[PDB]
């Protein structure tokens, strides 16, 4: 009621920065995580699996709200090396009768020095926040006027590196023009030995775990070449997936053939197969995040069973608002249960065994 009221009088962006202020000053969960929520992963703890996904917290403002609010887990970003302030208005659209939303931010930033600050303010208590089982992602990305897109890569390992349990590479976003060709074999392989290297330089209690985020819409060789890169290069997991350039048979909004990325609903199926496929072509060796239109505990339990070891969330937030993190949670406990399984951990990959 507060919130729909809000959106139907706030155009999707000025509604985004309102929750952004809302959730950074705590103005906002009852469910207790059970242990059975609890998954070890990337060298850490989570409390729960069920995480904020990139770009609601572009800049680094929200995180300890993003915690009160139930997630095991909080991603930062995509934070670039350079301010810089995306493409113009209007670049975000919802799809309300497919509880879906379009966007083509092109990585609005406030670079990495705002960035590197904002969690340097914080620090210890997001140290003692990750020993309690509620780690830090940090999401990478690549300046547009960038000649060099490894070495904005780099840069973001070298400063927000030491701050994060983890990081992302993020080679799949649709609004950043050559971007995802980066998740091609050779410079793919390339791209991330200079991440690595940049990231083996740091001390050893700052030294985070890399993923690699890619896309929904990869043909099978793309897929089969970043799963080899991956296994070659020793890749700490992946994200799977960004939003998708696809649109899909079906989409009833009256914009959905606005230029932008596709989430939510639509994504959710093309997301938990690309899950399955990396999972398989990975041996289940590498841990994954699965993402894309997660809005009930089903949704969160068939990625998990696809493959992925944690999940996040953003679209179903901006439908649903903040109850759908304890729902989503409440959910994946009861069809846990339901389905025999003493865990979360126990489900991972569940598909693939039977
Ligand atoms: C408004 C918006 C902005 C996004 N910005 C980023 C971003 O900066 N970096 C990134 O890796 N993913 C970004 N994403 C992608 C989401 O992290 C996620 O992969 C995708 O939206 C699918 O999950 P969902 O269906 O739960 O929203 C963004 C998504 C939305 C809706
Ligand atoms: C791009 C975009 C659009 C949107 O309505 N939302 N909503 C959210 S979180 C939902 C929310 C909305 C308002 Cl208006 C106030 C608080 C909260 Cl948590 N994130 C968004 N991101
Ligand atoms: O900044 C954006 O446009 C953006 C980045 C990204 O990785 N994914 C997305 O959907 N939007
Ligand atoms: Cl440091």
């Amino acid at each position: 009621h507060l919130m729909p009221t809000l959106q139907g009088l706030l155009d999707p962006e000025s509604a985004h920065r309102l929750a952004v202020r809302f959730t950074s000053l705590g103005l906002l969960a009852r469910f207790q995580d059970s242990d059975m929520l609890e998954v070890r992963v990337l060298g850490h703890k989570f409390r729960n699996p069920v995480g904020i996904a990139a770009g609601f917290d572009k800049h680094g403002e929200a995180v300890d709200g993003l915690y009160k609010m139930g997630f095991g887990f909080v991603e930062i970003g995509s934070v670039t090396p350079k301010p810089q302030e995306g493409n113009p208005r209007p670049r975000v659209f919802r799809l309300p009768e497919d509880q879906a939303v379009i966007n083509r931010y092109g990585f609005n930033s406030h670079g990495l020095s705002v960035v590197e600050h904002r969690l340097r303010a914080r620090q210890q208590k997001q140290a003692k926040l990750t020993e309690d089982g509620l780690p830090l992602g940090v999401n990478l990305g690549k300046n547009k006027t960038s000649v060099d897109a490894a070495e904005d890569y780099a840069e973001g390992v070298r400063v927000l590196g030491p701050l994060a349990d983890y990081l992302v590479v993020n080679v799949s976003s649709p609004n950043t023009a050559g971007l995802r060709s980066l998740q091609g074999k050779a410079e793919l392989r390339r791209l991330l030995t200079k991440v690595l290297q940049e990231r083996d330089g740091l001390r050893r209690v700052h030294r985070p775990a890399v993923l690699v985020k890619i896309a929904p819409d990869l043909t099978s060789q793309d897929k089969e070449d970043i799963a080899s890169v991956v296994k070659e290069l020793g890749i700490d997991g992946l994200i799977v997936t960004n939003t998708t350039v696809s649109r899909p048979a079906g989409l009833q909004g009256a914009l959905r053939s606005e230029t932008g990325g596709l989430s939510g609903k639509p994504l959710r199926d093309l997301s938990t197969q690309t899950i399955r496929e990396m999972y398989a072509l990975t041996q289940g060796r590498v841990p994954i995040i699965g993402v894309g239109g997660v809005s009930s505990g089903q949704d969160a339990l068939e990625k998990i069973r696809a493959g992925a070891s944690l999940v996040q969330l953003y679209t179903a937030l901006t439908f649903w608002g903040p109850p759908v993190v304890g729902k989503v949670k409440r959910e994946l406990e009861a069809l846990l249960k339901e389905q025999g399984f003493g865990g979360v951990t126990d489900a991972i990959g569940a598909d693939h065994r039977r």
